[PDB]
C-alpha cells in the first residue's frame, strides 16, 4: 500500500510505508554500526524505514543498498538518488526521486495527538500561534505545524547543510474541501544560500491527517 | 606528535592529532558515501580526522577499520572502544579508549579567537557571562566556554541520545597556574538519566589554549 503518503506526493517520486515492524527484518551488513549499541525501538524504526527504502529504490529501478547515515544523521543516498525517511508510533516511511528531475524530498510522519505541554510554545513564531487558531476542523494542528516543521527541516539540510530553526522558517496551511489535507509554505527567515543551485526562499508542501497519523512532504524540483 | 592534546587528555586513552590535512589521504571505501556529495573543505576535516583516528586506534591495538556515523551525526567506534573527534581550522584530533574502563569521551578544538557577535548570549546562562567577566589572563574566555559545552555535548550523547542544549549545562573553570590550562566541570541542569549507567548529573574535564587553539576533553570512566 501507498495510502498515506499517496495523500501528500507529486509526481516524480517513488514511495514504500508500513504502519508495524515486520518480524525478523534485519540491517544489511554495512549498516550494523549504525545501531550496535541502540535501544531495541531505535534499531526497529531504522531497519523497518530501510526495507521501505529499498522497495521505493527497486520502483526506481535501483538495486538494494545500504543507507548510511552522514552530517547531522542525513541518510546517505546512491549517486543520483535524492529522498527522505520517517518513522514514529505506527509508521515508518520512504520516499525516493532521481536527482536529474528532484533537488530535494523532506518527508515526516508524526501521531495525531496534542503536543506534550510547553512544546507548542518551543516550536512556534508568535504568528503562526494566531494562524493556528484560526484554522479549522477537529485537528491537532500543534502537532502538523510540528510535523510539516520537520519535514522542512529534512528538505533544506542537505540543501544548506546548515542549521534551521523553529524561528528560522513561517509554515502555513492551506485546508482542502475534505478539511483533512492540504498545502503548506514553509518561507525561510534567515540567509537562503543553497551550496548548489538558487535560494531556498520558500519550500512548498502537502499535509494530510488519516489513520490517526499526520505525514508531510516537500519535494523541490532540479530547474 | 600528541602536543596538544596531552595537555588535556588524562590516562587510559590514545590520542592522534595533526595541524593541516597531509594531501592525498583518502577515506576508507565504506566511509564514502558520507563524503560523496560534501563540500571540498568537509571532506578534508572528515577524511584527515579519520586518519588520526586510525592512528589512535592502533595505540589501543585495533586495527584499522571504517569510522561512519549514527544518530545526530556521532561517531560509529569498533566493539569494545569509545572515542571523539574534532576539527576546526588548523586542527584534527582522534581520542580513544576501551570501554572496558571508559564509558564516554568528548573533545573540541576551536581557534583561539573572539566569538562573533551574538553567539556568547546564545550560548550561555546569565551566571557564566558574569563568571567568564571574573576569570584571568588574556583569554578568549567566551570561546573557551564554547569549547568545552561542544565537548560536553559529544560526551553525553552517545549515554543518552537526548538533545543538551548551551543552557542545559553550567560550566565553571579552574585555571592552573600557567594561566593557559585548568579543569572545568559542566553540571548538567536536565533529567541526568543516562541510557546504561548511572546519571550524567556533571561531567569533569580539562582545558588547554596553546599554537593558537583552545582543546577541551572530558573522559567519564566506566565504573
Ligand atoms: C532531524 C529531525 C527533524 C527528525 O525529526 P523526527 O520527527 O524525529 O523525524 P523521524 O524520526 O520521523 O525521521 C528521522 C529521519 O530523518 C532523516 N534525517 C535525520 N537527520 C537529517 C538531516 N540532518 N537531514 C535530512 N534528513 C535527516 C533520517 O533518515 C532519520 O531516520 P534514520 O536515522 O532512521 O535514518 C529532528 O530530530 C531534529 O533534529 N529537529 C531539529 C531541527 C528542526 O526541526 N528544525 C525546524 C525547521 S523549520
Ligand atoms: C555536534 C557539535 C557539538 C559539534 O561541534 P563542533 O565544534 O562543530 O565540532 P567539531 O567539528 O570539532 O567535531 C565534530 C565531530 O564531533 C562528532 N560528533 C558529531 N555529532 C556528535 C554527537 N551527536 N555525539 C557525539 N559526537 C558527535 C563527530 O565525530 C564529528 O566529526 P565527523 O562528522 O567528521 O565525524 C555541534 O555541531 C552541535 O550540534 N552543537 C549543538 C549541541 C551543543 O553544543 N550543546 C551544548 C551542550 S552544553
Ligand atoms: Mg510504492
Ligand atoms: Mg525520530
Ligand atoms: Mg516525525
Ligand atoms: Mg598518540
Ligand atoms: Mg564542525
Ligand atoms: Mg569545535
Amino acid at each position: 500500500t501507498d495510502s498515506l503518503l499517496s495523500l501528500v506526493l507529486p509526481d516524480r517520486v517513488a514511495s514504500a510505508e508500513v504502519y508495524d515492524d515486520p518480524p525478523g527484518l534485519s540491517p544489511l551488513p554495512e549498516e550494523e554500526p549504525l545501531i550496535a549499541r541502540s535501544v531495541a525501538k531505535r534499531r526497529n524504526e531504522f531497519v523497518t524505514v530501510r526495507y521501505c527504502a529499498r522497495q521505493a529504490l527497486g520502483e526506481l529501478g535501483v538495486g538494494p543498498v545500504p543507507i548510511l547515515k552522514g552530517d547531522k544523521g542525513e541518510p546517505c543516498w546512491p549517486d543520483g538518488v535524492v529522498g527522505s525517511l520517517t518513522h514514529c508510533q505506527g509508521f515508518r516511511g520512504a520516499v525516493v526521486g532521481r536527482s536529474t528531475d528532484v533537488r530535494s524530498v523532506g518527508i515526516d510522519a508524526e501521531p495525531h495527538d496534542v503536543l506534550p505541554n510547553g512544546v507548542l510554545d518551543a516550536i512556534t513564531l508568535p504568528i503562526e500561534r494566531a494562524e493556528l487558531r484560526g484554522l479549522p476542523g477537529d485537528l491537532h494542528w500543534d502537532r502538523i505545524l510540528f510535523c510539516a516543521k520537520e519535514a522542512t527541516y529534512k528538505a533544506w539540510y542537505p540543501l544548506t547543510h546548515r542549521w534551521l530553526g523553529f524561528e528560522d522558517a513561517h509554515i502555513t496551511f492551506e485546508v482542502d474541501g475534505s478539511g483533512t489535507a492540504g498545502s503548506f509554505r514553509s518561507r525561510i527567515l534567515i540567509d537562503p544560500v543553497a551550496e548548489h543551485g538558487p535560494p531556498l526562499t520558500a519550500l512548498d508542501g502537502r499535509w494530510s491527517v488519516r489513520d490517526g497519523l499526520a505525514v508531510t512532504a516537500i519535494v523541490l524540483l532540479e530547474h
